[PDB]
């Protein structure tokens, strides 16, 4: 009985997803206990459905540049309300949702027996976003099969790699992120040894 959602507000937020808002209906007869909203991409189609106690809603896992028809029904005591008129969103194209260039091939060179310096530049492109932080990778050469993450966020060009091992052969990658994600690695740094103990 009760009438459709009012002011609905949808954007999307990227490549994958978008996010809705809307007001409680005018005049309900019963207290609205949640909403219903309804999605199919794009003559309508047989649509995806989510419930949900809030005003507001992200709806993610979808595909890029694709245009997709929504409506919203609130549910009270009294049954289903009303359907609000169908709103249409497309998420954003996947030129534009691009996380940055890989970073150019670090620079390297030996500091001590478990010390290394390291520098980079950023790639030809920030992609779709400005570059927030930059991440680092390393890797013995001789012995492991995949690279070693340093859990650290780096807002520098550079810095200082210490704890390896003495006398040991080393290489390292550098990626840079935006909001939309992470670059490929950077071409691997030449190989490099630590000074022995
Ligand atoms: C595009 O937009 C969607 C929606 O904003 C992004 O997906 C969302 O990513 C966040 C952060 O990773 C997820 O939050 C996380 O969820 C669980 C706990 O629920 C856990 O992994 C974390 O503690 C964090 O709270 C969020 O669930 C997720 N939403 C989805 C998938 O619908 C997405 O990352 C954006 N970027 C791209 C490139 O798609």
């Amino acid at each position: 009985k009760v009438g459709p959602p009012l002011d609905i507000k949808l954007g999307a937020l990227n490549c994958t997803a978008f996010s809705i808002q809307w007001k409680m209906p005018r005049h309900p007869g019963s207290p609205i206990l949640g909403y219903t909203v309804f999605y199919s991409e794009v003559l309508h189609s047989v649509p995806l459905s989510r419930d949900i106690p809030t005003t507001e809603e992200v709806i993610g896992d979808l595909k890029p540049g694709t245009e997709y028809r929504v409506s919203i029904a609130a549910y009270s005591q009294a049954g289903k309300g009303r359907l609000s008129s169908p709103r249409h969103v497309t998420t954003l194209s996947q030129d534009s949702c691009l996380p940055p260039a890989a970073p150019q091939q670090p620079h390297v060179i030996v500091v001590s027996d478990s010390e290394v310096a390291l520098s980079w530049k950023p790639g030809a492109s920030e992609g779709s976003a400005p570059i927030q932080y930059y991440s680092v990778e390393f890797i013995r050469p001789d012995f492991d099969k995949k690279w070693t993450s340093i859990h650290e966020r780096i807002q520098m060009d550079s810095m200082v790699i210490k704890g390896l091992d003495p006398d040991t052969n080393y290489q390292f990658a550098v990626r840079a992120m935006n909001s939309h994600g992470p670059s490929p690695r950077s071409w691997p740094s030449d190989i490099i040894r630590t000074l022995a103990a």
